[PDB]
């Protein structure tokens, strides 16, 4: 396999990037044909590598044919795995620059992760690090560039590329200038507030930095005498004028430089030592109430504004005082507290009204330093309601309006998009914007433990339980105590990693944050069971026992309550479990649902961070378990294939049919019990009792959708039962409200519809026609509020924020969902079988077992029928 010198010939790189092939990679200047003969040559000499590296590096890059190669070479060892896995991320790489942001980000990111494999699997990978350096400068984190071109240099022996890596560097540093202005006007600020028009000169060019305002805000309240005021007013002009048309700063000058300042001036130099910090934090509260007593409402706001971070109880005072406040600037703030006050209580849901009006009133007034904290606050929010999309695009504008000139609110930004992406489980993007930030907040403690802390998170879900760890220790080294988020991540993190300090930091941690609603309380009480269960069984035991009958005597819709519960359950489970006691583990398998684990042909499912287990009764009612202590991968695929043992489905092999308790996230997957099992998904107790009287068969196919869905209309040939009726919802009527009207009083549901879950919600939907309102979806909200009183069987084909769970919980004595495309109306064959066997007087696990052998006996489909899932 030799190098082809016409390749490689030219005296420029063609391409930024470096490839891993020895004749290709040499120093070339950088940037500013190919022969379908000579490439098939490369290809019949067995010179792959060379013909995925000519795809990439010479003529007109063609990042999919290399693609397509390199992962062929995957799979080959004659090739070394840190190289095609460099050469694999560089096609990503080029690949993602045609593309849009939107669709560039999505090949970054794979670039990204290619990179980091490589430069995991080989710490000194030049090649990696120089292209690794070009995705960070192409997300926008230029520190994280300059970085990995740092190492490069150490690691890099070629001249040309030591001198070029050297180059980029210097041209990335250009930022560095951005963050020396921002600490320039920050001290500018400071001494604007000590000393008022002294440094009104230096002030003046600092005005399109946003944190002019507030610091201006702060240098009038800390002003003496009426002529100091007065001598402000320049700046407050130029403010204005920066802004908009109408002066508002100009007025408060004139409103403050009136005051009669033979009372104010005592309280103008409390204000500026509550505001340096010299106050003590047990001298603050009468200082405020010193404060809110006077006539002086601008220091009352000032001051409230400085206090309410430690002592929530004040955002009610600032709330109540600014709620018709002639400055836009402080409405956003009294909004912005508004929505802090929802949070505390978890009220997300009623903390977006706030955030959007002041969203939309500092959008519309031009003020960016309060834009960027509401922007954050909408964003966090969105993400904690798990819509991930509208929260980094909040991110996004955050950040972009943060970017030219705060330096530390960009930061913010930059730790507001790694949230996102760690609510989406998006663990290298998440990676790298954290980095990026703590590279940023160098010198800062408080944000280093919270991005410490979410690194801790990143690395608890990726199973790199050393790194959290290691970021654990980081974010404990800083001084400050963790928080919940903290305790969080190291209860996940102390049961294989115990620490000396770790329960004494919990300890802390969580006596400093008990939970402002019962639900943190119980969430807490839960955190500190977890830790403690593992080194003090007993009290562990104890104290998640009364974490669970605390989150019991809440109502369902308590988030927190409910992940104490939850939680709580899993980590008995797994003690049971962890002891050998793999009979309590099945009996809470079923206590947790309220019901008694059945004595025989049963299966349970768990997996929380590490370990797994599967324990399952047989026919006999022998017991057999498979715990897996520690794991080296997460659940997915969407299929579970090899989880159970063969010994296990051996012994569940001779049971007539199989109840399946597969704790979240493991319910609704398929692929879990060989097609020869008949086996149900059991989440109730009982199912609702038959209705009386000859019932009505809906069936809801043939729908006419919008014509922006693109999606193909479904028939249905149903198989009503003798005497009923078949209640049909073709075309234009299948409305969301027609639909919902008829399955609360139907006794046999067909749904010839497809489900789909919101790509922004994240919730799951029937696609039906569009209404008189226009909308053509039924949110499972909408199923779950309502009741069936006929307690159908529902049939759901296309199915894909769980529609099952939402029709069993409305009232439905059974849901049987296909979890995949339709093969083509032999739907309504598969299941008018299945429907004719259960009215047969088979039960419908075996019903559904035994038509799919026929099916699959007969030449039809198996990766449809396999996905068909029984819910009872």
């Amino acid at each position: 396999p030799r190098a082809l010198p016409e390749l490689w010939a030219q005296p420029q790189r063609t391409l930024e990037a470096r490839v891993t092939y020895l004749a290709a990679d040499r120093y070339r200047r950088p940037p500013q044909n190919r022969s379908l003969a000579l490439l098939s040559e490369l290809e019949k000499r067995g010179d792959l590598h060379q013909l995925a590296v000519a795809y990439l590096a010479t003529g007109v890059p063609e990042p999919s044919s290399a693609k397509a190669i390199l992962e062929g070479m995957r799979s080959d060892l004659r090739w070394q795995s840190a190289d095609v896995l460099c050469d694999l991320g560089v096609a990503h790489y080029v690949a993602s620059k045609p593309l849009d942001a939107a669709r560039a980000t999505e090949e970054l990111r794979e670039a990204l992760r290619l990179f980091d494999t490589v430069l995991a699997m080989q710490p000194g990978h030049v090649q990696a690090l120089w292209n690794r350096s070009l995705v960070y400068r192409d997300l926008g984190l230029p520190l994280s560039a300059m970085k990995d071109l740092t190492e490069f240099e150490h690691r890099e022996t070629d001249e040309g590329w030591r001198s070029e890596a050297r180059d980029r560097r210097a041209r990335l540093s250009s930022t560095l200038r951005r963050k020396e202005r921002w600490l320039a006007a920050d001290q500018t600020g400071a001494d604007l507030i000590n000393r008022g028009a002294q440094e009104l000169a230096r002030a003046l060019t600092f005005v399109d930095v946003p944190l002019l305002r507030r610091d201006f805000y702060h240098a009038v309240r800390a002003r003496t005498s009426s002529t100091d005021v007065l001598a402000l007013l320049p700046l407050a002009e130029r403010l204005d004028a920066s802004v908009g048309s109408g002066t508002v700063l100009a007025d408060y000058v004139h409103q403050v430089a009136a005051r009669d300042f033979s009372r104010r001036a005592p309280l103008a130099e409390q204000y500026a030592r509550l505001i340096s910090g010299r106050i003590p934090e047990s001298e603050q509260d009468a200082l405020l109430q010193r404060f809110l007593t006077s006539d002086e409402t601008d220091l009352a706001l000032g001051a409230l504004a400085h206090v309410m971070q430690r002592l929530p109880a004040y955002a009610s005072e600032l709330v109540r005082r600014t709620q018709h406040d002639e400055d836009p600037w402080f409405r956003v703030l009294g909004l912005q507290a508004q929505a802090m006050l929802e949070r505390q209580q978890e009220h997300y849901k009623e903390a977006l009204a706030p955030l959007e009006q002041a969203l939309d009133i500092c959008r519309r007034e031009r003020l960016v330093y309060r834009c960027i904290f509401i922007e954050n606050d909408l964003s966090h929010v969105k993400s904690w309601l798990f819509r991930v999309n509208a929260a980094a695009q909040h991110a996004r504008d955050g950040l972009a309006l943060a970017r030219p000139n705060q330096w530390d609110l960009e930061g913010v930004m930059l730790q507001a998009l790694g949230n996102v992406a760690r609510q989406a489980a998006d663990v290298t993007l998440g990676r790298a914007y954290y980095g990026e930030a703590l590279l940023m907040a160098e010198g800062d403690k408080w944000s280093t433990r919270n991005i410490h802390q979410n690194l801790a998170h990143l690395a608890i879900w990726a199973l790199e339980l050393d790194e959290a760890r290691a970021s654990l220790d980081r974010a404990m080294d800083t001084g400050l105590p963790l928080t919940q988020h903290g305790v969080a991540a190291l209860v996940d993190v102390a049961r294989t990693r115990r620490s000396p300090r770790d329960a004494l930091m919990v300890e802390q941690a969580l006596a400093r944050e008990p939970g402002n609603t019962p639900g943190q309380r119980a969430y807490a009480k839960f955190l500190h069971g977890r830790i403690l269960v593992e080194v003090d069984p007993a009290r562990g035991r104890m104290l998640l026992d009364e974490a669970i009958r605390q989150a019991e005597a809440l109502p369902l819709d308590d988030v927190s309550a409910a992940h104490a519960r939850a939680y709580s359950y899993t980590s008995l489970i797994f003690a049971d479990a962890d002891t050998g006691d793999f009979i309590a583990a099945l009996a809470r398998f079923g206590a947790e649902l309220g019901f008694e684990t059945p004595a025989r042909c049963v299966l349970g499912l768990t997996a929380d961070t590490e370990r797994s287990l599967l324990v399952a009764r047989g026919a006999q009612g022998q017991l057999l378990s498979a715990y897996v202590p520690l794991r080296s991968s997460r659940f997915e695929a969407a299929s579970m294939e090899g989880a159970v043992p063969p010994e296990m489905l051996a012994a569940l092999q001779a049971c007539t049919l199989v109840d399946v308790l597969a704790r979240p996230p493991l319910q609704g997957r398929s692929g879990l019990l060989p097609p020869g099992i008949a086996w149900r998904y059991r989440t109730r107790a009982a199912a609702p009792p038959p209705p009386a009287g000859p019932g009505t068969h809906l069936v809801v196919n043939e729908v006419r959708y919008s014509e922006e869905r693109n999606e193909v209309p479904l028939q249905w040939l149903p198989r009503t039962a003798p005497g009923a009726e078949a209640r049909f919802l073709r075309d234009l009527a299948a409305t969301p409200t027609q639909v919902l009207e008829a399955i609360s009083t139907a006794t046999e549901i067909d749904l010839a519809t497809h489900g789909k879950v919101d790509p922004d919600s994240n919730f799951a939907y029937l696609l039906l026609a569009p209404g008189a309102d226009g909308r053509d979806t039924l949110f499972e909200d909408s199923i779950r509020a309502s009741q069936l009183t006929g307690a159908p069987l529902v049939v759901l084909a296309a199915c894909e924020g769980s529609l099952p769970s939402a029709f069993l919980a409305a009232g439905a004595r059974a849901v049987l969902a296909a979890t995949h495309p339709i093969p083509d109306l032999d739907s309504s064959a598969f299941f008018g079988a299945v429907r004719d066997r259960v009215l047969a007087g088979a039960s419908l696990a075996v019903a559904v077992r035994d038509e799919r052998l026929q099916w699959l006996s007969a030449g039809g489909d198996s990766e449809w029928v396999n996905a068909v899932l029984v819910f009872e």
